[PDB]
């Protein structure tokens, strides 16, 4: 291929079968069962559908057995081997959640493997050069020594913290990307103010879903226990709260990281979980205020966008339920995907 080594690097770990496969026996999926090449978009919808369901029967106080014949289709929906003792009863919110964050990332594997299976497998071109279109994302190295890797590095150094220090974060690669589309589709959207380059960490295993589809908003079907803000898109300032959705560990150290400029407009801010949808006039998202927050002073600028680089202190509320802030936008296309980091996660 003619692509740099660090992207060939990334479009394999992205791409990796063996990654998909892992993630599901780590859910208690029984491969024999349901392989790789059996899972279904219509079949993950129907899931969640049921996940739903359970949620009403919880928040209700189904007379039980209805909370059985849900749990008992979900299984059979979705066949885990758990060898004895039976599956967990889905009869709390806390079980669907759990559930229901298994499905969003099954989702995506699905997307993944379908995208890595279409097309032409042909040998005539490379393996890594044909699924690197199937990204439709133009991908370019960012060099160490720039400007560009100074701010980013920074902004992972200031915003990482120490309660929250079970680990030290390395950047190993750092890639500037343009989701072919996402540029004309968040140009309106920049005669929006306010507009912040944000973090969006996720499982690697989810990366080929979000370069080649963007990221997404849950569907209709999709409980929404889970999200304190409603189903829309989730960021934050403070790299130690995205860094938690990588999910790696000592096993996988290496992790996935996303920043992204979202046009943010007028912000409704809040303390506790709501689950809003339908913003107040002339809100255009929503800010989640958190005991920790980056030094304002330190924030920099870039063609009109925020970077809140400054380190994480203690900010004007604790009478909040939240460590940090988060953002929430409700329309895909405030959203323009700009850098994606490769970091190492490095176990204390
Ligand atoms: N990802 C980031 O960087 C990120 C950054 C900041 C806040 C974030 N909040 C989330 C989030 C993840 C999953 C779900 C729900 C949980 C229930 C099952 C369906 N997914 C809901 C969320 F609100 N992600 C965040």
């Amino acid at each position: 291929s003619k692509l740099p080594k660090p992207v060939q690097d990334l479009i394999k770990m992205i791409f990796d079968v063996e990654s998909m496969k892992k993630a599901m026996v780590e859910y208690e999926i029984d491969l024999q069962k349901m392989p790789l090449g059996k899972l279904s978009k219509r079949q993950i919808q129907a899931a969640y559908s049921i996940l739903s369901e359970v949620q009403q029967a919880v928040s209700q106080g189904s007379s039980d057995s209805q909370i059985l014949d849900l749990s008992n289709r979900f299984y059979t929906l979705i066949p885990h081997d758990f060898g004895m003792k039976k599956p967990p009863l889905l009869n709390n919110a806390d079980s669907v959640q759990a559930k229901a964050e298994m499905l969003d990332n099954l989702l995506d594997i699905e997307v993944a493997y379908s995208l890595l299976r279409g097309g032409s497998d042909d040998s005539s071109k490379d393996p890594i050069d044909v699924n690197y279109e199937k990204l439709k994302t133009d991908i370019k190295v960012v060099d160490r020594d720039s400007e560009e890797a100074e701010i980013i590095r920074k902004y992972v150094k200031n915003t990482h913290a120490t309660t929250h220090n079970a680990y030290d974060l390395e950047v190993i690669d750092i890639f500037k990307i343009e989701r072919e589309g996402e540029c004309q589709r968040y140009k309106p959207f920049k005669q929006l103010h306010n507009r912040r380059l944000l973090w969006h960490g996720s499982r690697t295993t989810n990366f080929a879903g979000i370069l080649s589809q963007g990221l997404r908003i849950a569907p209709p079907e999709a409980p929404v226990t889970g999200y304190m803000f409603g189903k829309g898109i989730y960021f934050a300032d403070m790299v130690s709260k995205s860094a938690n959705y990588c999910h790696t560990s000592q096993g996988d150290p290496i992790g996935l990281i996303l920043l992204g400029e979202v046009a943010l407009g007028n912000m409704y801010e809040l303390k506790h979980a709501s689950h809003i949808s339908k913003l107040p006039k002339g809100k255009h998202s929503v800010k989640g205020l958190g005991k920790t927050t980056p030094d304002p002073s330190a924030n920099i600028s870039l063609d009109g966008v925020d970077v809140p680089l400054g380190t994480g202190i203690s900010s004007g509320v604790n009478d909040t339920s939240l460590l940090y802030n988060e953002y929430i936008v409700y329309d895909i296309a405030q959203v323009n995907l700009k850098y994606l980091l490769k970091l190492k996660f490095n176990f204390k």
